[PDB]
Parts: structure tokens; sequence; C-alpha cells
């Protein structure tokens, strides 16, 4: 039964490996996903995708405690990757990055739990 305090911790380090992330060529794989495109310029993001959601509002939850469990970031490190698999063609840089958010989410989660 982890305490708020430590499943805080742990939430952190598994957004942390996220966002230092970077590719082959150094770029930071997080850097698209930051932040929600604009209502005004992309509105048919909003048509498309119905849970809009990004990494500065997966990081306000942890800092709110609206995560109760590693699970429920999970399940929006997973939202975050369908709507950029959704919206965005495969092949597409940004399709290929968000893959790769959830690959390196479920690595360090597994490094995180198995570790003994
Ligand atoms: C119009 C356009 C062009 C290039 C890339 C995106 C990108 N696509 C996403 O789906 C996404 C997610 Cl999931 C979270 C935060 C920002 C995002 N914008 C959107
Ligand atoms: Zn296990
Ligand atoms: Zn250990």
């Amino acid at each position: 039964s982890m305490s708020p305090a430590y499943l805080k911790e742990i939430l952190e380090q598994l957004l942390e490996a996220i966002v230092v992330a970077t590719n082959p060529s150094g770029r930071l794989i997080s850097e698209l996903f930051q932040k929600l495109p604009s209502k005004v310029q992309y509105p048919d993001y909003y048509a498309i995708i119905k849970e809009p959601i990004d990494l500065k509002t997966i990081a306000q939850r942890i800092q709110n405690g609206s995560y109760k469990s590693i699970h429920a970031m999970a399940k929006d490190i997973d939202l975050l990757a369908k709507n950029a698999k959704t919206y965005n063609e495969p092949g597409s840089q940004v399709f290929k990055d968000a893959n790769s958010i959830k690959k390196i989410f479920y690595m360090k989660k597994a490094e995180i739990e198995h570790h003994e």
C-alpha cells in the first residue's frame, strides 16, 4: 500500500524517463507532445480526438495527486500515444515518437517494479 508521496516519486521518475529520452539524432522524442495543438489553428484535432491529452496535463495530474496508481498514469500515456497514432499518419515521425514514448514508459515501469 504505497503512500501518496511514494507513488508520486515513482510517477515523477516515469515522466522524467519520457521527457529526457532522445532519438539517435539527439532530438527529444517528447518535444511535440508537451502541449496540445491550438484549438484555433488545429480545429480538426478536436473534431477527431475525443479525449485530448498532453504531457503537461499528465505532469499536472502527478502534482495534483489525481493518479491513485501507476496504472492510471499508464492509461493516460496509452491515450497520448493512441491520439497521436489516430491524428498523425503512420510512418510520420510523430507516430513513431508516440510508440517510442510508450516503449520507454513501460520499460522504465518494469525496471522500477521488478528491481530487487
Ligand atoms: C497538428 C499536429 C502536427 C504535428 C504533431 C501534432 C501532435 N499530435 C498529437 O497527437 C499530440 C499529442 Cl498526443 C499530444 C500533444 C500534442 C500533439 N500534437 C499535431
Ligand atoms: Zn511484474
Ligand atoms: Zn534492486
